[PDB]
């Protein structure tokens, strides 16, 4: 069963604690008073719905800069999704750069650039949060990691009704915040315990945490880089907005010393 954390639990050692016991035995987690505008969520979901209505010929000029962190249309792998995202997500050139290719409107630039910048805000606390929790030295440990943009679009009829979405998988990047769709949902995961499932529902003003690869390397296989799938419950739309704290761009990532020793051999 996936955790609720409230950032503003006012006790840091009680709020830190949480955070991290449910990144290693869940490697994912929801956050209340999250701190991030509700109108501004709002906002953003109604940009993306807007976005993907773009002319094709508009959309695919939303190319790639990192591989797949462009544009995807649905194909005969997945063939209810459709993407389109910005690589370097805290770079205000780079959310521009996606603004001009797609033809956001003034408005919709503005409640890109607020949106990024307040989910990456979020971002970079958590992953501080989650150092602090450890008792680490290097508490800036994320600043030189780039962030990704993904926004994506399901489409579910009703022959997809009862099966999956898209496919088992985990995250490569070290965590992910996910506005969800708050209308559809059906997003799940598997506890490693058992094997058997649980969903993570869409409660309304809430974000979706989950860890990835990259997490489960950095902390010497201590955070859980959580499978998950989205399942199929009703022919329709669903939107959701990803925002990834990724790894390293340069440099290969390996752990802080703290957390490789005798009694947690190196990955
Ligand atoms: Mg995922």
């Amino acid at each position: 069963m996936i955790p609720t954390i409230d950032l503003e639990e006012v006790s840091d050692k009680i709020l830190n604690q949480k955070i991290r016991e449910a990144s290693e035995r869940w490697g994912c987690f929801r956050v209340i008073n999250h701190g991030v505008s509700l109108s501004l969520m709002a906002e953003m979901k109604k940009t993306v719905i807007d976005l993907f209505q773009r002319p094709y010929e508009v959309k695919v000029r939303n190319t790639d800069v990192l591989l797949g962190s462009g544009y995807r249309a649905p194909n005969e792998i997945n063939p209810y999704y459709e993407a389109l995202g910005l690589y370097d997500m805290a770079s205000p050139h780079a959310v521009n750069t996606f603004c001009d290719q797609l033809e956001a409107s003034a408005d919709q630039r503005e409640i890109m650039v607020k949106y990024a910048k307040a989910i990456n805000g979020l971002a970079t606390d958590l992953a501080r949060k989650l150092a602090e929790s450890y008792g680490l030295v290097e508490t800036d440990f994320f600043k030189e990691w780039p962030s990704q943009f993904r926004i994506n679009k399901y489409h579910f009829k009703p022959e997809t009704v009862g099966k999956l979405g898209v496919q088992l998988h985990t995250d490569s990047g070290f965590l992910t915040i996910l506005q969800d769709d708050e209308n559809v949902g059906g997003l799940e995961a598997m506890d490693n315990s058992s094997g058997t499932f649980f969903p993570i529902d869409p409660l309304p003003n809430t974000l979706a945490i989950n860890l990835g690869d990259m997490a489960t390397i950095w902390s010497n296989g201590r955070l859980c880089n959580v499978k998950h799938r989205v399942q199929c419950k009703e022919a329709t739309m669903r939107y959701s907005i990803a925002s990834f704290l990724l790894g390293p761009m340069d440099t290969d990532l390996e752990p802080p010393s703290e957390f490789v020793d005798a009694e947690h051999p190196r990955l």
